[PDB]
């Protein structure tokens, strides 16, 4: 059975006005802002941008890769695709 979320965990994220998106849990550094309840901090792969999201959008990577993993003329998607298929748990600073 799922668990909870937890950093590591690999994603499609959806926003408003996007495709469903490559992404992972984040961890937050020491020091670094906290997101608000209930929300997540989401690694988003190929723009490497962070949102705060909670789980109804998020999709896991596994259930989902054969509906969202398909190419995207947006700017990132498949260099995001390539990440989170070949090293989803790389420094990407």
């Amino acid at each position: 059975m799922p668990h909870a979320f937890k950093p590591g965990d690999l994603v499609f994220a959806k926003m408003k006005g996007y495709p469903h998106w490559p992404a992972r849990i984040d961890d937050i550094a020491d020091g670094a802002v906290k997101p608000p309840p209930n929300k997540y901090p989401i690694f988003f792969f190929g723009t490497h941008e962070t949102a705060f999201l909670g789980p109804k959008d998020l999709f896991p990577y596994d259930k989902s890769k054969d509906k969202y993993g398909k190419p995207n003329k947006r700017k990132g998607f498949n260099e995001g695709l390539w990440e989170i298929q070949n090293n989803p748990h790389a420094s990407y600073s």
